[PDB]
């Protein structure tokens, strides 16, 4: 290979070749996709927190360039979303990210703690009733539960579950997968879909107030904060795609990771206490997303090495996250793992993931009742996981599980 075995799409296992371009070229110029490819723990955190120079404003551009057919439906369609918070720059994500911050509240999502315990429980019963003691927590619980929960806090119908599903698919494919002009096409209607429904929805909030955040951004705008209908859509955008999608995956790596370390869930049945550091490891070792966007701004360097200005880079926090540098052993799940919050798997500086808690209070929750009501819960075999293709989404398809009669 020509890139130290680095292969962009591929999710299954990528570690080997990060560990590679750690020692080998820890910024590598990837003209398979076109971006510097970053790997080293202190480089990427570097990155990450001067904003001045790398901005995020490419985060939300597609990797494979919007084909004609694709360009057309969504151009037909009223497609005019970029991005709620993660690609604007200052002042306008200073602005927004603030008034986001006020309305998406910690007391809110606390809130839903014990409607979240009573829907895992729910799923949990479901599953044991099946008629061969063979299960999927991703199917069978990562699926709905943080879908479920971000509706609920927006206000949108949690009957449309599969159709948000399908939505987010696209927008990750659409974003980060590598499509042909073809491909592209049935993700295109979907993404016409989803900006039409965050546009409707913000109109309903107007006529029809309500509580949930839809309508409290309504009411900030109203009680005079300086956020646009177009911008709030785009707050609608934004959560409804970054707020449930790789919290499905964290709920769903927490299960395969520990399932495939014994004696780490063991611990953990015998101590529930210990779930929430846990989490913190399978979040270093396993994070949802390995790979996030930057641009320069002007001519500069990472690592030494001369970036130009306008060069697209490519942080591999997965690769961060593994760095001996930073986490002794880092090739190791350990999850009593001291420093494993010093991860970067949800980013660092002023992007940094605004519904982080959200995400770990349903992956400790999903944690707690899971190893309290099935004990027994292992994987049905090895080598029966597999992971989507994505440039920055590390997605296992399903994680089959079975348990004791
Ligand atoms: C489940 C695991 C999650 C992971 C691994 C994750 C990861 C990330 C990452 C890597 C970023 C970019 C950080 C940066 O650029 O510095 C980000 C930003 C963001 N995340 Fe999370 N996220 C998760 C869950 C959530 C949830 C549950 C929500 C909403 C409830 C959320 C909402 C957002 C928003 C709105 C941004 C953009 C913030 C900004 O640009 O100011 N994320 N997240
Ligand atoms: C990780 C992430 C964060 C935010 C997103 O949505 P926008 O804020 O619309 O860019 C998408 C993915």
């Amino acid at each position: 290979t020509s890139h130290h075995g680095y292969q962009p799409f591929d999710m299954h296992n990528p570690f080997p070749a990060y560990k590679e371009l750690r020692q080998e070229e820890p910024v590598m110029f990837d003209e398979r996709i076109g971006y510097w490819v970053v790997t080293k723990y202190d480089d990427i955190k570097t990155t990450f927190d001067d904003w001045e120079t790398f901005s995020s404003e490419n985060a939300q551009a597609p990797v494979r360039k919007r084909g004609p057919q694709a360009t057309q439906i969504m151009t037909d369609g009223g497609f005019t979303a970029y991005s709620g918070l993660s690609a604007r720059i200052p002042p306008e994500h200073t602005r927004i990210r603030a008034i986001a911050q006020k309305a998406f509240t910690p007391r809110r999502y606390k809130a839903l703690e014990p409607d979240i315990r009573a829907m895992v429980i729910d799923r949990v019963e479901k599953m044991l009733a099946n008629d061969q003691h063979v299960g999927d927590m991703v199917s069978d619980l990562a699926y709905d539960i943080p879908t479920i929960t971000i509706l609920t806090l927006i206000g949108a119908d949690i009957s449309m579950v599969d159709t948000y599903k399908r939505w987010s698919d696209s927008r990750a494919a659409m974003t980060w997968g590598d499509l042909s002009d073809e491909e592209q096409i049935p993700h295109a209607h979907n993404l016409v879909e989803y900006w039409q429904e965050c546009q409707r929805m913000v109109a309903d909030a107007h006529a029809h107030g309500g509580d949930n955040l839809t309508a409290d951004l309504v009411r900030a705008q109203q009680e005079g904060q300086e956020i646009t209908d177009h911008e709030i859509a785009s707050l609608l955008y934004s959560l409804l795609f970054a707020g449930h999608e790789t919290t499905t995956t964290l709920i769903s790596n927490c299960f395969r990771v520990l399932l495939d370390h014994p004696e780490q869930w063991q611990a953990i049945l015998e101590n529930p206490k210990l779930i929430p550091a846990a989490v913190d490891e399978v979040l270093r070792y396993s994070g949802s997303i390995v790979g996030w966007r930057r641009k320069a701004l002007k001519d500069t360097e990472i690592g030494g090495v001369a970036i130009k200005e306008g060069d697209g880079v490519l942080l591999l926090m997965g690769s961060a996250n593994r760095d001996e540098a930073r986490f002794e052993n880092g090739e190791e799940f350990d999850i009593s793992r001291a420093n494993a919050r010093e991860h970067l798997s949800f980013g660092f500086g002023i992007h940094y993931c605004l519904g982080n808690m959200l995400a770990k209070l349903q992956a400790k929750i999903c944690l707690e009742e899971v190893t309290r009501l099935v004990p027994s819960l292992h994987l049905v075999a090895d080598k029966a996981i597999g992971f989507r293709e994505n440039l920055s989404f590390r997605v296992p398809t399903s994680v089959p599980v079975t348990w004791n009669a």
